[PDB]
DNA sequence: GACG
DNA sequence: GACG
């Protein structure tokens, strides 16, 4: 299809609200894993996988343009006030230099992985990038939704939210459901359930991020 | 003295070995924090929570020489396994990245590292000297958490990272195998008495471009 | 020492 | 659904 994805980038965004509200990103986290590190499961239940030794990790809190919805502030512990008080910058030109440089240290093709990404994280990110005079640093990178991926894996009435899956696989509640990094780590663990099968699935379904259309605007 | 450092960037490096060995960085973690983000109830005193708003960067870096057996034992990293997963080298992009990471910080910026005055800071300087790019740390500052933690404790035996932690908190550090683990350990330590901590560190911050390279300038 |  |  687009060849074997050499790097998986688990991605999660915290933001000001749900899609209907035209949300802005308050926190982003990327965790780049090499396929090799990934294809590097137990019995029942299997232990929670340890993450690979070799990973690159990025986590940035971000001052949004508009205030957080009350619901989003309670879930994330983030507000427009504090991100600005504490001097967080906008989703600006730099941030894309930063992402660019971070993406630059991953062997291509890179494929972004997000949970409900096709509905939420991907179109959100696209929107936020579109706002920039800078060129997007993701044009060359691919993406895929982990919900689709795990529906297929688990096939070998269920909820497919992040926590429903995680608890189901490992019979443990996820560690941190309130930060971008927490959600990425939970995401990573469900994707390590069947590393072999999943990377195969990711390779078949990888899709260009350039196409992903904006949530809004 | 230099003014107020806006960002405390806790820093830790893993590497091929110790200073005598001419060591190369293999992993790097920065956790950037704002002076704002800085009580406790119970015994032994709880391991505090990292603050909510933080920027975190953690990168694996391929070194041009093999990891000494002791560095591999500590970190579980090896040159060949970094290279499998096509980790890059400490190059110009990296500096751009760090540049950009630091440029998202409120200035001025002060690195804090455990033994940095003797290991991380001079080593970082060496890594940055090797390449085409200007250093991103040319305008950055530095302080050692050992010296800092000395004072603060002497106003209330070993000062290895773990010894301080286990002693304040009565738990083993969560992870001593990775750069982020050490940054987080270092972070919790610096939250024992953050008020003073930061009192202590705005009095002491110093240039990083005064930092002499551990070695080399090949 | 204390850092890998 | 499921994302904040
Ligand atoms: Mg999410
Ligand atoms: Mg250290």
């Amino acid at each position: 299809p687009h060849g074997h994805m050499q790097t998986l980038i688990f991605l999660d965004l915290e933001a000001t609200g749900l899609p209907s509200s035209r949300p802005e990103v308050t926190e982003l986290c990327l965790l780049a894993v090499h396929r090799r590190a990934l294809e590097n499961s137990q019995g029942h239940p299997p232990p929670v996988p340890r993450p690979p030794r070799v990973v690159d990790k990025l986590s940035l809190c971000i001052a949004p343009g508009k205030a957080c919805s009350p619901g989003a502030s309670e879930i994330t512990g983030l507000s427009k006030a504090e991100l600005e008080v504490q001097g967080r910058q906008r989703f600006d030109d730099n941030l894309a230099i930063l992402l660019r440089a971070f993406l630059q240290r991953q062997p291509q093709p890179c494929c972004l992985v997000a949970h409900n990404g096709d509905r939420y994280d991907f179109p959100l990110l696209q929107t936020e990038l579109a706002r920039l005079s800078t060129p997007s640093p993701l044009d060359g990178t691919f993406c895929v939704d982990s919900i689709a991926a795990l529906k297929a894996l688990e096939q070998a009435r269920k909820s497919y939210s992040l926590g429903s899956i995680y608890t189901r696989l490992y019979w443990q509640a996820p560690t941190d459901s309130h930060t971008a990094e927490g959600n990425v780590l939970t995401l990573l663990s469900i994707c390590q359930w069947k590393p072999q099968a999943l990377l195969q699935w990711v390779d078949e379904h990888a899709r260009p991020f350039s196409t992903v259309k904006p949530m809004y605007g």
